């Protein structure tokens, strides 16, 4: 059959395309004369699927939506310590205040606002890196997530470099407080090229997806970024991506996202989906009108909110079989704290916090563990307590476990270490050595 | 064996308990003379497990950590429209500015700051509700999540009511802009009692857990709040819970949390865990010092970050068996967009977005779907494409699916509707009618 998601994408494009409020970025000639009658949208899933509709294969400059990529690239090249000394974590409106830099800190508020982006571009490769290297580190980091070699639209670069007075101002002010080493024109030029990189609504959906999964590319399964770096970038996208309207956006939508004045919008909901939207005309605060609306919809119709839980839970426990003398534990999925934590409940729930008198209700509910389990979501863990409803051997089957982060390994290891201590054998049937 | 989490909780209490910086709330006599040598912590899981350490069963006033409960209660009693007209969604520092209310809006910035809390207390039952009802609606909503009838510590209430000049000021100012109907003293009194409700570090962990799961109580599986309301409350806790330091907190920790000046801290990470911490002494901005640190740790050691993905993904597909003429699909877990979306991939992947030439790398990776699957986390969906590696009947087994939200139902329904349209039989073996 044909997948229903792309069909949904097409319906949304037609419904919201009935109109076209706002206007194109007027502070640059190349973006003013752009056709406002375009509008695409893509959804890239963690697994590797890509759904689309409308003008999702038309190119446009990534502008600001490029900020989380260079922040991520710079974090890897210099590490947290070095980047944090120049870029803060406080949300702010693009309107620049010098008091930002007078603080004991001496650093722009965050990496989503121009001042913060200029500081990040300056940190790109190292202290002795040339102008030319930083700009390739930019195009490179981005290109590695989009999946292909990207290019800079010099026509836009030149158009913007001719009227880049504001940014030069932020760059100078920054040098004044020692946040920038090199020259103002040098970092501005590199920053203005970085924003001139061309992407399609689809690339953004795939790039957003890399950040969504913790640094894993959904089209190859190859780690592009460390989970810890990808985490922070999505953290700052959420808290400062929509500027002073971030509180209202985190509640109204739930999708960490940065918008570009060329019309593009990037979205990345941790562990669920990379998003890309494209619609030239900008609203009253500078974002992509139809683009920002597209996200509202997706978020309401699919409950794609950051606060809408979607864990594995006890579902990490495929099943618990007490054949007779030995008990078999088969794990499944991607095991992190959530899953490993449930495993530890299973293991403990084999015979190897509240006063029942005070909570008659909780004891009753507990009496029926199968019922209380489905109402809550702990897969087949209740099958452990049921196996013990002597055990001399426990088998940990890991054939169905896609992967397990460090925290899971340690937690399940410790779990194993504590069983043997009980005079219980423990065989870990783990084929593709993952443990 | 003994579960390793509580042991970890005890280690953390001893390690971080080596010290005790800051001091108790000095603007109230009853909280100034409180013993600073106490410190507990609890973790309530979605499934129904409760882990503890230290003074987790000692009572203390919930103060501000009560704000998300009354905001949630008021949202249910009056609905979004009515509450949003009085309470905004913008983050802010407790330092009050009158320009907040001059805006076209005429409403405090958010429901986590005193002004915003006073406005929420005023909306508690209805326009014709008495002073006495609102205060019970407060204690009630909270008590229903903690799992037991709670009480107001009048000793603290009286102590604070004697020096409640600041709050009265916020209350008056609000009446001035028409955000409060009743009297200033009336709402202040009710608000000061609401903060005098006594909880233990454990109750907070269970209460945080209700919000964490989308409104489902982890100790009974009974829905206490609508998923949509629980969502917003966690959204505003995240964006404004830590005030002007929320950007740095969302990155440094990732756990939506509100602190109380009595020493308690509430945490609620969507779909993973309810948290409770208790440590009388407050730091330089008013939060619980050791309490705020406890959260930092938990978040770093267990990767309990809001941005650290933890989905079900393709793991919703237990397996795909092509016995021969018919194909069997067994689903599992709690199915939302994430899971339902994978099902639709399975169904479509039975023979009933990118240019391969451009992405040689992606085609290679795709060639080995089993490998690309484990690197990414899509359970056993690749088993569908493998079944078709004619099909006249497809069986949807739902015995292992704990539950499925509205979005899942519609998505899997549509999926079903599109298969039959292909001249394919479709039997949904779903025992406890969930579909
Ligand atoms: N590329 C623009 C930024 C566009 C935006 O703010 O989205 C600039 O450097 O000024
Ligand atoms: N109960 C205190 C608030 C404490 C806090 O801000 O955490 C008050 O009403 O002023």
């Amino acid at each position: 059959m044909r997948h229903p998601i792309p069909d949904y994408l097409a319906s949304l494009v037609t419904e919201l395309g009935a109109v076209n409020p706002g206007e194109t970025a007027q502070y640059i000639p190349v973006l003013a004369e752009a056709d406002p009658d375009r509008f695409g949208i893509a959804l890239a899933t963690p697994t590797g699927r890509l759904h689309c509709a409308g003008d999702a294969d038309v190119e446009f400059t990534i502008q600001s939506a490029s900020k989380p990529f260079t922040y991520a690239a710079a974090l890897v090249d210099r590490g947290f310590a070095a980047v944090d000394r120049q870029v803060g974590l406080n949300p702010s409106g693009e309107a620049f205040n010098e008091l930002s830099l007078e603080a004991e800190s001496h650093r722009p508020d965050n990496a989503m606002i121009n001042a913060g982006a200029l500081a990040v571009h300056q940190l790109l490769v190292g202290p002795e890196a040339s102008r030319k290297e930083r700009l390739d580190r930019a195009v490179e980091i981005m290109s590695l997530l989009a999946g292909r070699r990207l290019s800079v639209d010099w026509e836009t670069y030149e158009s913007e470099m001719a009227v880049s007075d504001r940014n030069l101002s932020l760059a100078h002010m920054l040098r004044s407080y020692g946040v920038l080493q090199d020259s103002a024109e040098e970092i501005v030029a590199g920053y203005v090229a970085q924003c001139a990189v061309l992407v399609t609504v689809k690339d953004l959906a795939v790039m957003g997806a890399c950040l969504a999964t913790g640094g894993i590319h959904p089209m190859t399964g190859e780690r592009m970024l460390p989970s810890i770096v990808a985490r922070r970038v999505v953290s700052v996208m959420t808290s400062s991506g929509m500027y002073d309207a971030a509180g209202q956006w985190l509640a109204d939508v739930g999708i960490p996202a940065k918008s570009g004045v060329a019309g593009g919008v990037l979205g990345a909901l941790p562990g669920r989906v990379g998003i890309g939207v494209f619609s030239p005309r900008l609203d009253e605060v500078g974002n992509s009108a139809r683009g920002v609306l597209a996200c509202r919809r997706l978020s309401e119709d699919f409950r794609l909110h950051l606060m809408d839980g979607d864990s594995l839970g006890g579902t990490a426990v495929r099943f618990v079989e007490r054949e007779g003398d030995r008990v078999f534990l088969h794990l499944q999925g991607v095991i992190r704290f959530g899953g490993a934590e449930a495993v530890l409940d299973a293991l403990t729930d084999l015979r190897t916090g509240w006063d029942a008198a005070v909570y008659p209700r909780w004891q009753e509910a507990a009496a029926d563990r199968a019922a209380l389990s489905a109402a809550t979501g702990g897969g087949a863990v209740h099958e452990a307590a049921a196996a013990a409803a002597p055990i001399r051997t426990v088998v940990l089957n890991l054939a169905r476990v896609d992967r397990i982060d460090d925290v899971g390994r340690r937690l399940i290891a410790e779990g194993v270490r504590r069983l043997q201590a009980d005079g219980v054998r423990v065989e870990v049937e783990d084929p593709e050595r993952i443990l």
